[PDB]
């Protein structure tokens, strides 16, 4: 249904050591020129573009391809982070999800969502 459910990955999510400081703006896909529709993988801090949909809309699928290679399931859409939350997608559950540990997961990358 329409309500975002808690991801089964949220509580125990692996976040790798020595993460990048993710800035508040100005990101690019590390695999192509895209500067919109960018997804920050919460395990490794990769910044990669959103899915190509079957109507031909969306990005160049770099975030989904990175999931296929790593299994790192949660990503947050850059530009959606506010004091009230963010757009979090689970590749494993194939749904938009709630991450009750979002503030801690973003703090890992030096992101203050409350700012
Ligand atoms: O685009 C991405 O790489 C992550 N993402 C984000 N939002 C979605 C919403 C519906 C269906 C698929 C997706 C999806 O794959
Ligand atoms: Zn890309």
């Amino acid at each position: 249904g329409e309500v975002r459910q808690v991801s089964k990955h949220a509580f125990s999510l692996k976040q790798l050591d020595n993460p990048a400081r993710i800035p508040p703006c100005g990101w690019k896909c590390s695999k192509c020129d895209m500067r919109e529709n960018l997804w920050l993988n919460l395990t490794d801090g990769s910044i990669l573009c959103g899915r190509r949909y079957f109507d031909g809309s969306g990005g160049n699928n770099h975030a989904v391809e990175h999931y296929r290679e790593t299994g790192y399931p949660l990503a947050v859409k850059l530009g959606t982070i506010t004091p009230d939350g963010a757009d979090v997608y689970s590749y494993d559950e194939d749904d938009m999800v709630l991450d009750p540990s979002l503030a801690e997961h973003l703090s890992h990358f030096g992101i203050d969502m409350l700012k």
